[PDB]
């Protein structure tokens, strides 16, 4: 199965109607926190909020605003945050959140720059010898080492909390190759990539939550959590043609909204986890 509909959907042509009916049975719950106006600029787009019920808080109060959510995956016994490319005012606000979460790793799946537009700030230090100092949320991020590869980065950064001052090591994981235009051809990078994320440990229950972002944080963030989750369910269930893609990207969109922003995404989402299945045997 899975095959069969993939199949079934390319030789019918109808992505964008299977598609729409995943919108239309998406859930709507309030995001009161974020339509605040003090938290406006906290806010990369107007579209793009977490839910009140899933939003991750941060402790340090006054404003515990972040655009991020929490997907708890019950089944899978997986979690994730999702959150936007950090903003030039919310890159403090993104390490407090890592510290505070306890995550191991974060999981960057956009460029600095695309189609001729920022879509992220900078907030990670690219010399040893220039470290960063976050003085509003207190904590200072080093450059460690870093490993460039043709389809992905890794960087080993050290991120101290300087009111404690207890140090983590925490791991960038960086896909480099996403293209700016639709998705990429063959999923296998894409999967080699989220192969190596697992093998660091990154997605383990020892940890807090990955922290994974592109731009918004719902289109190829939401790719990449459908397809492990997906995955990790054909390998815990029997009978694992069980596992319906669809129904588990609605109970994702129960945390946080829009993830997988088009037909091509949910086309490849499909697209990887089927390769990936036949890798795992
Ligand atoms: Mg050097």
């Amino acid at each position: 199965e899975m095959e069969k509909e993939f199949e079934q959907i390319d030789k019918s042509g109808s992505w964008a109607a299977i598609y729409q009916d995943i919108r239309h049975e998406a859930s709507d719950f309030p995001c009161r926190v974020a339509k605040l106006p003090k938290n406006k600029n906290r806010n990369r787009y107007r579209d793009v909020s977490p839910f009140d019920h899933s939003r991750i808080k941060l402790h340090q109060e006054d404003n515990d605003y972040i655009n991020a959510s929490l997907i708890k995956m019950e089944e899978a016994q997986r979690s994730y945050i999702l959150t936007q490319g950090p903003l030039p005012n919310t890159c403090g606000h993104f390490w407090e959140m890592v510290w505070e979460q306890k995550s191991r790793g974060v999981v960057m799946l956009n460029r600095v720059m695309e189609k001729g537009s920022l879509k992220c700030a900078q907030y990670w230090p690219q010399k040893e010898e220039k470290e960063m100092i976050y003085e509003d949320t207190n904590l200072k991020l080093t450059l460690i080492s870093e490993d460039i590869k043709s389809y992905y980065t890794v960087r080993q950064l050290e991120l101290e909390n300087l009111t404690t001052q207890e140090t983590r090591e925490i791991l960038h994981f960086h896909y480099t190759t996403w293209p700016d235009f639709g998705v990429p051809e063959s999923p296998a990078s894409f999967l080699n990539f989220l192969f190596k994320v697992r093998e660091s440990g990154s997605l383990s229950p020892e940890h807090g939550p990955v922290v994974v972002h592109c731009s918004a944080g719902i289109g190829r963030s939401g790719t990449f959590c459908l397809a492990d989750t997906c995955l990790l369910l054909m390998d815990k269930r029997k009978d694992p043609s069980s596992v319906d893609i669809k129904k588990v990207l609605l109970e994702m969109r129960k945390f946080r909204m829009g993830l997988i922003q088009t037909a091509d995404q949910l086309r490849f989402s499909y697209l990887a986890v089927i390769e990936g299945a036949k890798f795992i045997m």
